[PDB]
């Protein structure tokens, strides 16, 4: 535990070696000094956010997505979902699909019939498991897609690499 203190007045930085304070701010004291200048930090701001709204700093490409598995894994829809974009797949609860790419943004590529499209990983469960358990593991809605952003702002001029649904399909129909 670091000690937590509170600011009783506004403090403006005079040097780049300082932190500004507003009355009421809450800080953790890292180092007290008899100089009267103390090294402190603001309480960390944390929370769950959509991966889709993030990009890495050294390149637009995610480094930890698993590779696609064209053979697929059998899964079933444990919550119904209506397609809003042309690269998504509509499913009723109970429909079986094959998952072929478990991307870290929550929108997995699945095969149904002979076409591919995206579907929320949160609304799928491996075939033959306990559906109620999957449903209780759902604690918020599906993450918004990057495609849902009207105009995204990136620090990279290169676009991130992601196969089109047609490319996924061409691989999918061939590599079972």
């Amino acid at each position: 535990i670091l000690q937590t203190y509170r600011a009783i007045a506004d403090y403006e930085k005079t040097s780049g070696s300082e932190m500004a304070l507003s009355t009421g701010d809450v800080v953790e004291v890292v180092e007290k000094s008899e100089s009267g200048w103390w090294f402190c930090q603001m309480k960390a701001k944390r929370g769950w956010i959509p991966a889709s709204f993030l990009e890495p700093l050294d390149s637009p490409d995610e480094t930890e997505d698993p590779e696609p598995n064209y053979a697929g894994e059998p899964y079933v829809a444990i919550k119904a979902y209506t397609a809003v974009e042309g690269d998504e797949v509509s499913l009723l609860e109970g429909e079986a699909v094959e998952v072929i790419h478990k991307l870290l943004d929550g929108w997995w590529v699945i095969r149904k019939d002979d076409v591919t499209g995206y579907f929320p990983s949160m609304y799928l469960q491996k075939s033959g498991q306990d559906v109620s358990q999957a449903q209780r593991q759902i604690k918020r809605g599906a993450p918004p897609r990057r495609s849902s952003i009207r105009n995204a702002h990136s620090i990279h001029q290169r676009s991130r690499k992601r196969l089109s649904q047609d490319a996924y399909r061409r691989n999918s129909v061939r590599f079972l």
